[PDB]
C-alpha cells in the first residue's frame, strides 16, 4: 500500500471521479512538472488562488479570476500580476490524481490568441 497522503489524493480523486464533489481543484494545489531539456513548471497556489509559470529564466504569476470544473477538466481564467491586459486561459485535464494534461492560450488586450504554447503538454505532480 502507498503512503498516507498519497491515499488521500486517491481518496480525494475518487470523490471527483463520479462523485462530482465541489472541489477537484484541491488535487491541483502543488507543484507540477512537465513530461517530454528544461521542464516547464506549474504551481497552483491554492491559498492565494494563483498559478506560477516557470522555466528557468522564465518566472511569472497569474491570479485566478475564475475557475470551473466539469467532469475531468478544470478551466481557468487567469490574469498577469503586473499587467491586467495580459491574461491566460488554461485547460487542465486530469488523467490521474497526479497526472494531468494542460493546454494554455494567451489573451492580450481582449481577443484570445491561441497557437501552441510552451506550457502545453503532460504534467506530473511532484512527490518524494
Amino acid at each position: 500500500q502507498p503512503p498516507v497522503q498519497t491515499a488521500m489524493r486517491i481518496a480525494l480523486w475518487n470523490r471527483a471521479t463520479h462523485g462530482e464533489q465541489g472541489a477537484l481543484q484541491h488535487l491541483l494545489a502543488g507543484l507540477w512538472i512537465q513530461t517530454e531539456d528544461i521542464h516547464p513548471l506549474l504551481f497552483f497556489d491554492r491559498e492565494h488562488a494563483e498559478i506560477t509559470f516557470s522555466r528557468a529564466s522564465v518566472q511569472e504569476i497569474f491570479l485566478v479570476d475564475s475557475a470551473h470544473t466539469h467532469r475531468k477538466t478544470v478551466s481557468f481564467l487567469t490574469r498577469n500580476t503586473a499587467i491586467s491586459s495580459i491574461r491566460r486561459r488554461l485547460e487542465v485535464t486530469f488523467e490521474s490524481h497526479a497526472v494531468i494534461h494542460v493546454r494554455a492560450v494567451e489573451d492580450v488586450a481582449r481577443l484570445k490568441i491561441g497557437s501552441t504554447s510552451m506550457w502545453d503538454g503532460q504534467y506530473t505532480r511532484y512527490h518524494a
